[PDB]
C-alpha cells in the first residue's frame, strides 16, 4: 500500500482544540435577517453557488451575497464553521451574516464587499515590488488558516480578491477548504486543473496544507514569467505531463517512489523522460523586470514534487524575496 504520510508543520492543531471546533457537522447556523440585504446586480455564478454585490440597508454598505446552489448540508456547514473560525484573521474574507434565501431555499453567506481590480488589469500591471508585496499578504493569509488548523485547496488568482486603490487583499471561497486530520485521505478532486498539486495528480490522498504551496507556486511562476496559466494543461492527465516537462521526469519517479506510489498506466504512452530544467530557461525581454535571482529561488523552493519538501508558508515569508517589501 501507499505509504503514509503528515504535516510537518500544525500536525496537532485539530486534535488539541475543542471538538467543537473542528466537528462542523454539528454546528449551529446562527441566523441573520434576510430582509437587511438587498441584491442589486449578479457577479457570478459557480456550479455550487450564485454571488450578488448587495446592498446591507442597515447601515447603507455594499456587502456580497453567495446564494449556495444545493449542496449536502454537511459541505455548507463545513464552509460556514471554517469562515467562522477564520474571521478576523489577517486578510481572511470576513463573513459578515448567513440567512436563508426565501427564493432558493438555502443558504446565503454575506461578506464584506472588497473593491476588486478584476484580474487582467491585476495582471497586466502589477510591478516587481506589487507581485512581492501581494504574495507576503497571500502567505499572511495562507500562514493564519494553516495555523488554525485549515487547508483551502482552491489557491488561484480569482480566489484572491484585490483593492489596488487600498493596497488590501482578501482571501476568498473557502467552499473547498477542509480541516487537516494527521492520517486523514482526502478527495483529490479539489483545486482549479492548472494549480492541482502532484500529490492530486498522482491520487495521494494523505496530503496536507502544503497543497497550497505548490498552488502559490503556480500562481508565482505565472506573474513573474507572464504566463497564466503556467502549468497550461488540457486535462489532468496532460497537466501531470506539463510539470514534468519542467521539474523532470526522474523526480517525478522518485516521489512516487518514496510514498510507494505507482501511476496510472495511461501515463505509459504519453509521459516520456524528461530532465528536470534551470528556471531562467523562462526568462526573457518581456518578463526580465520581473525575475531576481531571488524570485526564481523561491520560486523552486515552492514547485516540489514532494509535498513534504515545498516551504511552509510561514518559511516562504523568512525568504530573500521578502526583504524589499516595506513591513509595517
Ligand atoms: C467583489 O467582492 C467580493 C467578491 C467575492 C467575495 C467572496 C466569495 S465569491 C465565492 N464564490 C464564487 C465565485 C465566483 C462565482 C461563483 C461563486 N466564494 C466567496 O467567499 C467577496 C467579495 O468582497
Amino acid at each position: 500500500g501507499p505509504v503514509p504520510s503528515r504535516a510537518r508543520v500544525y500536525t496537532d492543531v485539530n486534535t488539541h482544540r475543542p471538538r467543537e471546533y473542528w466537528d462542523y457537522e454539528s454546528h449551529v447556523v446562527e441566523w441573520g435577517n434576510q430582509d437587511d440585504y438587498q441584491l442589486v446586480r449578479k457577479l457570478g455564478r459557480g456550479k455550487y453557488s450564485e454571488v450578488f454585490e448587495a446592498i446591507n440597508i442597515t447601515n447603507n454598505e455594499k456587502v456580497v451575497v453567495k446564494i449556495l446552489k444545493p449542496v449536502k448540508k454537511k459541505k455548507i456547514k463545513r464552509e460556514i464553521k471554517i469562515l467562522e473560525n477564520l474571521r478576523g484573521g489577517p486578510n481572511i474574507i470576513t463573513l459578515a451574516d448567513i440567512v436563508k434565501d426565501p427564493v432558493s431555499r438555502t443558504p446565503a453567506l454575506v461578506f464584506e464587499h472588497v473593491n476588486n481590480t478584476d484580474f487582467k488589469q491585476l495582471y497586466q500591471t502589477l510591478t516587481d515590488y506589487d507581485i512581492r508585496f501581494y504574495m507576503y499578504e497571500i502567505l499572511k493569509a495562507l500562514d493564519y488558516c494553516h495555523s488554525m488548523g485549515i487547508m483551502h485547496r482552491d489557491v488561484k488568482p480569482h480566489n484572491v480578491m484585490i483593492d489596488h486603490e487600498h493596497r488590501k487583499l482578501r482571501l476568498i471561497d473557502w467552499g473547498l477548504a477542509e480541516f487537516y486530520h494527521p492520517g486523514q485521505e482526502y478527495n483529490v478532486r479539489v483545486a482549479s486543473r492548472y494549480f492541482k498539486g502532484p500529490e492530486l495528480l498522482v491520487d495521494y490522498q494523505m496530503y496536507d496544507y502544503s497543497l497550497d504551496m505548490w498552488s502559490l507556486g503556480c500562481m508565482l511562476a505565472s506573474m513573474i514569467f507572464r504566463k497564466e496559466p503556467f502549468f497550461h494543461g488540457h486535462d489532468n492527465y496532460d497537466q501531470l505531463v506539463r510539470i514534468a516537462k519542467v521539474l523532470g521526469t526522474e523526480d517525478l519517479y522518485d516521489y512516487i517512489d518514496k510514498y510507494n506510489i505507482e501511476l496510472d498506466p495511461r501515463f505509459n504512452d504519453i509521459l516520456g523522460r524528461h530532465s528536470r530544467k534551470r528556471w531562467e530557461r523562462f526568462v526573457h525581454s518581456e518578463n526580465q523586470h520581473l525575475v531576481s535571482p531571488e524570485a526564481l529561488d523561491f520560486l523552486d523552493k515552492l514547485l516540489r514534487y514532494d509535498h513534504q519538501s515545498r516551504l511552509t508558508a510561514r518559511e516562504a515569508m523568512e525568504h530573500p524575496y521578502f526583504y524589499t517589501v516595506v513591513k509595517d
